[PDB]
């Protein structure tokens, strides 16, 4: 299809999607000593249902928690944005080794994993789908997570992979509110950006927190043990799913601190 092999990795990735060469691609390195600082973003705010979480998906080169999107019970508002965005899912990528898991850089310094939080712009659009192409579409936030002690706010994630241990398996996952994995500063820097894997559509506002979360080694091998095959075939350990940082194309990074 696309996946994150050799032969059909990143750096093949604008063969068949060739907007991986684009202006606005994802992740990217952040210098801090080259972001704006910003009078006008206002604090994000994250205000979430935990029963609007519903279940856990393993999608062959990665797994996704999916949330109910059919009205403002979980939201994302401020920072750079006037209108709500809805959250829809988060999901983590991760590297073949601790040293490097992390999609966004800081300053070249690469951690061991990142959580994505995904939002898409009810207050524009009426679907996800309508919304996923659109420049003020999406609002995902990232967190750096470093290797370090076991999160214990990981666990219940982490409990339910053992259930989607197959490309297509799925199971509900209920009653979480994912505004516990954030970290407790809410700094952020904010750039435009993409996708990180196909589509790649160039419709994301990010919010890079600055402050990092934990992982431990053990809890990223859970992450690796899920397979990208198809019950009954061989296994493939999902090894990672990481995308190398993009160049910025004279795009700023906005620091919120
Ligand atoms: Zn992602």
């Amino acid at each position: 299809d696309w996946g994150y092999d050799d032969k059909n990795g990143p750096e093949q990735w604008s063969k068949l999607y060739p907007i991986a060469n684009g202006n606005n691609q994802s992740p990217v390195d952040i210098k801090t000593s080259e972001t704006k600082h910003d009078t006008s973003l206002k604090p994000i705010s994250v205000s979430y249902n935990p029963a609007t979480a519903k279940e856990i998906i393993n999608v062959g080169h990665s797994f996704r928690v999916n949330f109910e999107d059919n009205d403002n019970r979980s939201v994302l508002k401020g920072g750079p944005f006037s209108d709500s965005y809805r959250l829809f899912q988060f999901h983590f990528h991760w590297g073949s080794t601790n040293e490097h898991g992390s999609e966004h850089t800081v300053d070249g310094v690469k951690y061991s994993a990142e959580l994505h939080v995904a939002h898409w712009n009810s207050a524009k659009y009426s679907s996800l789908a309508e919304a996923a192409s659109k420049a003020d579409g999406l609002a995902v936030i990232g967190v750096l997570m470093k290797v370090g002690e076991a999160n214990p706010k990981l666990q219940k994630v982490l409990d339910a992979l053992q259930a989607i241990k197959t490309k297509g398996k799925r199971a509900p996952f209920t009653n979480f509110d994912p505004s516990t994995l954030l970290p407790s500063s809410l700094d952020f820097w904010t750039y435009p950006g993409s996708l990180t894997h196909p589509p790649l559509y160039e419709s994301v506002t990010w919010i890079i927190c600055k402050e990092s979360i934990s992982v431990s080694s053990e809890q990223l091998a859970q992450f690796r043990s899920l397979l990208s095959n198809v019950e009954g075939d061989n296994a493939v350990p999902m090894q990672h799913n990481n995308r190398p940082t993009q160049p910025l194309k004279g795009r700023t990074v906005r620091a919120s601190f």
